[PDB]
């Protein structure tokens, strides 16, 4: 599924993403437009051969479990396919780990360089929330 842009935006609301750790809204939809354009199936494979997942591309070698990702962890206990469903459940239970961790948003290489320091409001303008 590829959404839409306020779409997404309520169902991350929804989902209890808006200031989660205190990261608000326009974070989480900034993320994913870089991330994976808002496309559930988005996939890229990284040159330690672990693949990233879904909407957030959430990492195969510490996340979730791909079968392919040699001594791995799979912290959010969950295969990686999973992460690819149109119903975005599973990407935000495991993003609400990940931002834990330590790292907070840093974890998203896109949002680090594309989305921090910059009007994330922006992300959330115009729509019904
Ligand atoms: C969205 C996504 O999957 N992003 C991936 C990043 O998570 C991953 O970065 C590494 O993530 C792990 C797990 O959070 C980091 O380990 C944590 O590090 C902190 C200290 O920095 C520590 O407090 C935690 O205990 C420790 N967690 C565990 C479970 O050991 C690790 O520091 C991150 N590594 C780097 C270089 O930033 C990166 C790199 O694999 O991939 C992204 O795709």
């Amino acid at each position: 599924k590829v959404f839409g842009r306020c779409e997404l935006a309520a169902a991350m609301k929804r989902h209890g993403l808006d200031n989660y750790r205190g990261y608000s809204l326009g974070n989480w939809v900034c993320a994913a437009k870089f991330e994976s354009n808002f496309n559930t199936q988005a996939t890229n494979r990284n040159t330690d051969g672990s693949t990233d997942y879904g909407i957030l591309q959430i990492n195969s070698r510490w996340w979730c479990n791909d079968g392919r990702t040699p001594g791995s962890r799979n912290l959010c206990n969950i295969p990686c396919s999973a992460l690819l469903s149109s119903d975005i459940t599973a990407s935000v239970n495991c993003a609400k780990k990940i931002v834990s961790d330590g790292n907070g948003m840093n974890a998203w290489v896109a949002w680090r360089n594309r989305c921090k320091g910059t009007d994330v409001q922006a992300w959330i303008r115009g729509c019904r929330l």
